[PDB]
């Protein structure tokens, strides 16, 4: 059900990115690094785990989780979140919530290519990125 989302992944195109991490109350000095880092993200299962890698010359973050079943998260912003992955309309929905607030990360293979949407309060974000063999 997971499996097209399985590899490595390079980001390739980035939207409003800067929008969707001042809406998190990321810093101008955090916000400028990011807006030039192009992450690679690993996601790899081992049965009914879950292993989703982002890797960069700023940030690197790995997370494990069961689909369907919460977590605990520190995001790369230092939120500390309760999470959950799920598949819906194949598409990988990852929720975080904390402090009363939520963000969607979402997940949808569009031509071969990974399409991620964040939102946070009005700010949508998105990000392409394209598979390494
Ligand atoms: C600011 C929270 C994390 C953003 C992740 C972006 C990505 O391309 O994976």
């Amino acid at each position: 059900m997971v499996d097209a989302f399985l590899g490595t992944w390079k980001l390739v195109d980035s939207k409003n990115f800067d929008d969707y991490m001042k809406s998190l109350g990321v810093g101008f000095a955090t916000r400028q690094v990011a807006s030039m880092t192009k992450p690679t993200t690993i996601i790899e299962k081992n049965g009914d785990i879950l292993t989703l890698k982002t890797h960069s010359t700023f940030k690197n973050t790995e997370i494990s989780f069961k689909l369907g079943v919460e977590f605990d998260e520190t995001t790369a912003d230092d939120r500390k979140v309760k999470s959950i992955v799920t598949l819906d309309g194949g598409k990988l929905v990852h929720l975080q919530k904390w402090d009363g607030q939520e963000t969607t990360l979402v997940r949808e293979l569009i031509d071969g290519k990974l399409i991620l949407t964040l939102t946070h309060g009005t700010a949508v974000c998105t990000r392409t990125y394209e598979k390494e063999a």
